[PDB]
Order: C-alpha cells, then structure tokens, then sequence
C-alpha cells in the first residue's frame, strides 16, 4: 500500500505538514576524499574532507515543510510553534538502468536493482545536517529532488609550513565507511519509512513582534523614587536627579538588553570589502575564521529613510549578517557558473522592520564627559585607555534578548555540538531549533551492481552498470502550536507586511513569462518572508 | 556613576513642595552606601599590569590604533563566575515583571 | 451582586461580546405627535407621527459589539458569522434629582426615584430598530449613551388638497400608550435583564471574496461542445460558432448574474442632483418615495484608475447607494447643525474592491447590430420600442449573487415586515440579518414623580420634579461562526486592506491633538471597515 501523500492540517494543537516528491539517486562514485590545501595569504584553510558513495536526505527547512499559503495561515492564527515531530519515507522506488550506445542513451528498468538505506539513531557517524547548505526540494512540486552527495570534514595536524597551510593528517583523520553498517535492502516495490520526534524540551519560539520597547515600561505620569547620579559637582557634591516617568532614555532599568556586536551596517560606503566580517583567530595576518551572526541581532533593519517618508527605505545590512540565496526555479541554462567566488546577486535578506524588542544600538557607553578622570590621558603607557566606544556589549546577569525570527526559509533545527558545556545552545544563531538528538541523517546508496566480471585478465574492475534509483520522498513534519491570544485592545492591529517581489507580481506564483515564453519563472519575496506577525506585549 | 539613590519623599510635609526647583535636582537621597563587605573588594581594571608592551599587537596591531590596551571597562561574566547582587534595601522594591521575551537570563535578580 | 461586563471571546464555535456603558434616561415629555405635513413642490410627505415619554435601546450594530480588534480578529480566524442571541442589563440604576435654584443646579440622589423597563415579546408595539438611525453606544467607553426617545409613525387618509399634501388621519391612526402594559418598576439596586436568542433559521453570512468571476469557471484548455448561435448570413445561413475555453465572455452559462440596477456611478459629472435616486411613486411630479439600495450591489466601488498604477483610486459612488455617517466622538461645540438640510461631508462608503461575484455591470442587452428587425423603426408607432440598454436587470430563474458583505458599521437585524408573502427577505438590501422575531425593543421610562399637588386650586399640574437616571447597560450578544478552511493553494493569499484613516494615524485610536490640545480624537477608517477577508472558490 503505496499512497502519495500531500497536503497540510492545521489543529489549535498541532500542524500538520506533508509532501512527496519523486527523489533521484545519482551514482556517486567510491569513497573519495577531497584535500584542499590552505593559504595564508588568502582565507582559505586546510581541509581533509570525504566523499561518499552515500547520500542523505536534507529536508530542514521551513520553507520545504510549510506551502507558503500554509505559512501565511501559520502566522495569522498562531503564536509561539514548535517542532513536534518528523517523518520520511521512502517508497515506490523504481530503479532505471542507463544504457548507453552509439545507438543513444537508452533507460530501461532494472527488476533487480536496489537501493540501501538506513538511519544514524546513534548519530555515529559525522552529522552534517543544519548547517545551512544548499541541498533542499525545490519549491515547486514537479521539480525533481536529486538527493545530496554525502561527505564530512576531519581534520589532521595543521601546520604553517610557508604561506600556505597544509594537513599533514598524523592525527584525528577518521574515515568512515557507512558500508560497514546495518541498513535495509530495498527494491521495487518496497516502503522504508523512519519516523522521529523532537525532544519535548524544545523552546516555543514565539510567532509575534513584541509590543513595548525594553527600556520603556512604566507609568508616564509618576516621577520615579530612584535618583540616578548625573555626575559630580562643586568638587564632591554628587549632584542626583530624579527622572520623570516620562523620560524614558534616562530611566534606571531592571533588565538591559542582550549582547550587541554593534557593527556598521551601510556606514561604511567605501568600496573596499571585508575580507570576513567578524573572525575570531589568533593570526595578525596568518589565518581566520568567522563567527558570523555572533549574535542574536536583525541581521538586515528596515530602518526607514526619512524624505516625506521615502517608498523604497533603505535597507542596512549589518556586517555579519547573512542572507538566502535564491535558488533557481527549474531555471535552465541560467545556471551562470563563469560569476566565481560566489558573488551573489539580490539575495533574501530577512530585513526585520525594528520592532525589536530594543532599537538598533550601538555604543556601549557613549557619552561625552572629556576624560574619565582616572585612566584620563593614558593608563600605565602612552595607550589611550577605556575608550568611551565598546564594541560588543556584552551579555551581564541581568539581561533580556530574543533570538531572531522564524524566516520562511530557516533552517528548522541543527545538532547541538557534542561538548561538555554549552550555553543558550538551544537558540541557533542562525536557524531555528538547537536540538541535543536531531533527526537522523537518512543515508541512502544505490545497491552497486558491477558489471561482467574478467577472467582475471586485465585486473580493472568493469565499471559498475549505470543505473539511478527514482522514487518518491514522503516526509511529513509536525508542529506544535499554540492559537494567539490576542493583545487585549481597542485597536486593529496592522498586519505583517504582505510579501513583495521585485516583480511586482504577487508572491510564491508562476509567472507566465519573463522575457521568454518557454517555461514559467516561479516568484519569491523580494526579502525573507519574516514570522513574526502581531504585536505582543513584553 | 550609574550608582542609584532612593529620593526621600516628604513625609506630610506642607508647602515644602518646591516644585520650582526643576530638572529633578534631588538632594540628599537615600543612598543604599555598602561598607564594603561584599564578597569582592570594589575593582576596576579587567588587566591592569605594567609590563610594557605586550609584544603581540605591541606597538599597534594593523594600523595606528594602538590596541589591547590593558584597562579593559566591563569586566566581563565567565564561565566560571560568582558573584553576589545587590542586598535589600529597606525602600527596595520587592517585585517586578521580567520582561515577556523569548530567552532571558538571570533574569530572577533584578 | 451587579459585576461589571466585558471583553469577548473567541471559540471555534461561537463569539461572545460584551459591553457595558454607563446610560441616561433624559425626562421625555409626555405622550406628543408630530405631524408634518407633506408637499408637492417638495419631496415631503405627510407623516402623523408620535412621540413617547419612553425610551428603548438600540444595540443594533456590528460596531457596538465587536471592538475594532475583534472585528480584526473576526475576518482573520473565521468565515461565516452568524448571529445567536443578545443579552441585555440594565444594572446600577441611580437615579438623580435636578434641583434648579437661584443658586444653581444641584444634583442629588434620589433614593425614591424609579424606573419602569419591559420588552415586547409580543411584538405589539411598532417596531422601530432597524431603520439605521443613529441612536447607539458611542464608540468610545466613557461616552455615554443617552438613551434615545420612543416614537413611532402612523398614517391617515393622505390626500392631495393643494400643492401641499396633508393627512387628515379619519383612518388608521393608531395610538399606543406603553403605559398600559406589564413593566418592571426598577430602582436604586435593582437588576433587570432580557436574555434573547436569534432564529436558527438565519443564514450564514460569509466573511469572505468569491474567488473566481461568475462567467469564468472552467477549463481553458478545450473548446466547448455548445455552439452559440452569432447572428444569421446568407439570409437563414444562421451561423454557429464554438467559443473556445479561454472565450470567457462568449461563453454560454448556466447561472446569471443577481439583479442589478446598472445606475451611473460618477458618470454624470454635472452639478444637478438627483432629487431622489431610486423612487417607485406613481405622480408625474406629485411625489414619490426612495427605494435606495433597490439591489444588492456595491454601493461603491474602488474601481482602481489607470495613470501609473495612481495612488489615489477613484472611488465611484452608485447613486442610490449609501454611506454611514461619521459620528461625532466626544466632540464638543462642533455640532455644527447650522448646515441644514444634512448635508454630510466625508461619510463612510462601504467601498468594494470589485472582488465581486461579477464586475460592475451595466447594459442589459448592449449590442451595436443595427435594428432588431422586430420593431425595427418603431412598433406600432412612432415609438422606437426594444432599446437595447434595458434598465435594472431583472431577476431570472437561474440565478446567483451574493448580497452586500458586512460592514464594520452594517446593522444586526431588521424585522421582516409582517407580510403575506415576502421574498428572500432575509437579506436587508441595507444591512445584516431579517429576522421575523427580533430582539424585543427595550422600552425605559423614568418613573414620574409630579410636584406637589395643588389644593384644587389654579388646575395647572406642577411640572414633573425634574430628574434623570443613569445606570450600566450591559449587553452581551453571541455570535456563531466558523473557522475559515483555507482554499488549498500554493499562494499566500494578499489580505484584506488594512483600514486607512484620512489623517494618516492608525485607525480606531486616539490622536493626541487635531488642532486642539484639549480632547483626543478618536479616529475611524475613511472608508467602511468591510468584513471580507480572504478569497474562497466559488
């Protein structure tokens, strides 16, 4: 009993999300490594790598589980989701042999092929889900689904020879042969599904904007009974004010913010470019490596220009922060590899519109008093000392912050690293759900069929018999969810904004033609469809 | 600075109002003075110390900024870290609402 | 135990409302007609009249009962509102003296005071809630609700005498005293409540777009296997022709549009007016009387210019459609009642966004054949008979529309004329839900107290001792709906526009200062809020 299996239910409990989509298995040759020696000069770093016959199934998205229709009504009706639980399944697996002739390629079904497939309940095997990476359905339903190759990166003892850094590997290379490991035949006309479920420990992440600024809570009318000290006087006077309640900068407060890297979003206008935004590496000029979006920040603001309020505002894209690539759409002969370096081009830039729970901010303490008065001219040295800019403000005892919203296309979840202490690990900087177990990777190979074997003659083997596996992917995920209590006021409340394309066309659509009628140019948002809907008060 | 006091309120105190006086000058304040019994001495450099150049980033590190300068403001929470917050002062308030937010920490002490 | 009511609840079956406001009885005068007589040269027509010391509550709104928030909510969550039931209290009645001196007006309780509340359940009374006249809660709590005066209107033999028409009312001139009848005398501590529930009969009334224009349903991609007949050649050749699927005005259909009245929506641009713009009357200019939203059509339609996509659609207003006025919120010495003959300035239009059922539509039979060759040049006469632009489309067996959607101001109910036999009478052209039963007009009347007798002596009664009551009013009002099922599709689907105020502020708030310091104003959408949200098949 093979049924296909689609569509979405939405309960004031749970959601319920399913899709199918015919899969492809490529033949991917042997157990390959791949060294990529490093450079000083460059940024580049060495790396040992692996390749794998295996391949695996990356459906961590929630633009790949949630239509964006069934996005929409995630947003209107809800508050505060969570992943419950996921499904995949194999089934209806048809394995093609390609038989080529001076004739012409010729596929035709191979009754005896096979594919094998398991899954890593024990995680063994080096985990390389949830690191954002482009492997995913496409979003359009009859574009085929070729399931990603399989490798792993290990490292050796790294060693600056010269200018550029080579792994000599005397250590901490492993390899891995997923071969040696128990996993299920399968052939036509067979089903394999792997059910899983979340932990229930997962945080429900909010689906809703808060409503009040952090800093300014509290009653307008009254003054406060707390007198901040302003500054000093008279040589020793202390002189104390007492802040109206309105005055809400100068408010003494019980919660600061969290952890800010203050970095310069479109201040710089000069043409040169960083060569990584934010690394944390201990080479003046030798080496590097990034720590991206450091922290729980927009990664892109709104912040709306000020000319007679100006359509189009200008969008800030804070160093550090990062963007999804837009996949092409059954794009053909577009595929425009000759751009190198992978300079992308109009990315979606997941610009929260700063109804953050705090203003964009910068500077830890700011002001302009002239010296501190003590480390005033200079400390022990000539080195001018606790300069008034503080980058990265940092995360103090008390303090209140939240992670970033849920955008259409983030990563659902990803592996907490294996270590023995971690911090606030279950918020992913850069995705949705930190999870200490994750969904198994789900490894799938074509059964190998060699081809005749030589009478011990030549002592090559004989290519295996060219063959691919297609069959259909049933992976069915479901949500937790709780039905928004509306913010009790007399208000309409206005809506998230609606997506916009470049295009003007509306959004998640097929465009009949651009600039050709031969096949349809599916349309997404200008910008990362963001989750976060209607106001809530903090 | 950044210290707070709390205002002494007039205590059925007739016409003493003085409202003229603006800007919220307050004087006298109430102001919650430790005497130093705290778990640590009052301290103020992260590395204070006198070596002379730190021979890494020493004279300066890609530039003219003259870097890791050894007084560090804001000594920062580690993973290792203890510490004490403030006692209770007779005026303290007693609660308040941690703010509705996704994550927050150590947000019991306010 | 009196408790103050309020807020509302959602439920995937049912919402309930509920409201509270503190009221007032003003002192009516007694029993008094009023009689108007009607003129010719004019449009006025006699109307007896009368007024009544008594005073009823008309709750009669969306408005009064859905909070702007909660309509909000209303449209996103649900489809299908459907009223069932209505409670209303009257509670903390207290009731004050008006001593007027020399000194002063001095108010002081009166702990004798009464009042005398009952409802028709027998429906015995005129039943004048319904009619949309502006008596209701005002928007904002701490407005208070006067409660408006009873009076009704009866009619005599109607002659015409002169250019002036006057009722001499030898027939049919009715008078009813609600005095005489069973009432609940109240007071000081008194709770008087009248629970009531709506037919189960009454039809859903949809929150939500048709999808798909009437006339366009089907497959684009065969021809149809009906062939229309276009016109006759060759003298009887009567040729026929296929409509291909994409043909969708050529197209032969099942189902025919609703009736319509096909008027000219700012197509006049000439400053003369209509005196009326809909009126069934039987006088050449003798008289006549409005039927004016003769058809369930928009009233206004958006009807969206072409310079550029500009920015400020031009909005076309149906003569004989209808706009609700704006009411005065809390404002004072604007009453502005200097302009007479109720000139409106800027009322609210109720203005579709032709995602109708049908586009705006209006020529019966339009063609451009030349004559019809029956009746050709003329009948029998010189009158040239079978113009093709035939006026109000009539209503034809086979038929579909849809009537007007619900507005943010649209009335409740209205009581089906008791009548013989009526015709789907259930859809007001003017407003929400017929209904047979209605709620009970709540009749409230100060119990009166009269002055001090006199000895038989001057035979003038001393004036009631003036006084006024003032007590909450809670009414509740429940409403079924239905959780809106999402048409399954891949689009997230634009929502309905967000109201839009003619200052600029958000809707449904209070502005600071609107060249005043001194009260805020409470500010309402330039347009009718309308209750369709979300497209559905049709």
């Amino acid at each position: 009993k093979a049924q296909w299996i689609g569509g979405t239910s939405f309960s004031d409990s749970v959601v319920i999300t399913s899709h199918t989509r015919t899969s492809m298995l490529a033949d991917r040759g042997g157990y390959v490594p791949v060294y990529k020696q490093g450079s000083h000069v460059d940024s580049s770093q060495p790396v040992m790598g692996m390749k794998t016959p295996y391949s695996y199934i990356d459906v961590n998205a929630l633009s790949a589980h949630f239509t964006p229709r069934d996005f929409q009504q995630l947003l209107d009706e809800y508050d505060e989701i969570k992943p419950k639980s996921l499904t995949i399944a194999i089934s209806a697996i048809v394995i093609k042999d390609v038989a080529t002739n001076q004739t012409g390629t010729t596929v035709s079904d191979s009754a005896s092929g096979g594919i094998t497939v398991f899954a890593d309940d024990s995680y063994d095997y080096p985990y390389v889900l949830g690191h954002n990476q482009d492997t995913l359905p496409g979003h359009l339903p009859g574009e085929n689904y070729v399931l990603p190759q399989y490798g792993y990166i290990t490292r050796g003892r790294e060693i600056d020879q010269q200018n550029s850094i080579v792994a000599i590997s005397d250590h901490k290379t492993e390899l891995f042969f997923l071969e040696h490991h128990d996993a299920e035949c399968l052939g036509t006309g067979d089903h394999w599904s792997h059910h899983y479920e979340f932990p229930d420990d997962l945080p429900w992440r909010k689906l809703s904007t808060p409503n009040q600024t952090l800093y300014a809570r509290h009653n307008p009318i009254p003054s406060s009974r707390l007198a901040i000290m302003t500054g000093v006087d008279n040589d020793g006077t202390a002189i104390w004010k007492r802040p109206e309640g309105m005055d809400v900068g100068r408010l003494p407060l019980n919660y600061v913010p969290g952890p800010a890297l203050m970095m310069p979003t479109d201040t710089q206008i000069r043409n040169t470019t960083f060569r990584d935004p934010v690394a944390i590496g201990n080479p003046a000029t030798s080496d590097r490596y990034s720590v991206a979006p450091l922290v729980h920040q927009p990664w892109s603001v709104r912040t709306e220009e000020w000319l007679a309020n100006k359509t189009d505002y200008a969008v800030h894209n804070y160093l550090g922060g990062v963007a999804y690539t837009r996949r092409k759409h059954e794009e053909s002969y577009d595929k425009h590899e000759e751009d190198r370096d992978g300079r992308v081009t109009n990315p979606s830039r997941v610009v929260q519109i700063d109804g953050d729970l705090a203003a964009p901010h910068v500077g830890h303490t700011f002001f302009v008093p002239g010296h501190t008065r003590v480390t005033s001219g200079g400390t022990d040295t000539v080195y001018s000392p606790k300069l008034y800019q503080e980058p990265v403000f940092p995360l103090f005892p008390g303090a209140v912050w939240n992670p970033n919203p849920l955008s259409y296309d983030c990563q659902i979840w990803t592996k907490i690293p294996n270590t023995e202490c971690h911090f606030f690990a279950q918020y992913p900087l850069l995705g949705g759900w930190g999870v200490l177990t994750p969904p198994p990777m789900i490894f799938v190979k074509l059964r190998s069929q060699p081809g005749p074997p030589s009478p011990g003659a030549h002592t090559v083997p004989q290519s295996n018999l060219n063959q691919y596996a297609i069959f259909h992917l049933h992976y069915s995920m479901q949500f937790l969810v709780k039905r928004r209590k509306r913010s009790r006021r007399h208000n309409p409340e206005k809506p998230a904004p609606f997506p916009t394309t470049d295009s003007g066309r509306m959004p998640f659509t097929l465009a009949n033609s651009l600039k050709d009628p031969n096949t349809p140019v599916y349309e997404v948002p200008s910008d990362q469809w963001i989750a976060r809907n209607y106001s809530h008060l903090l």
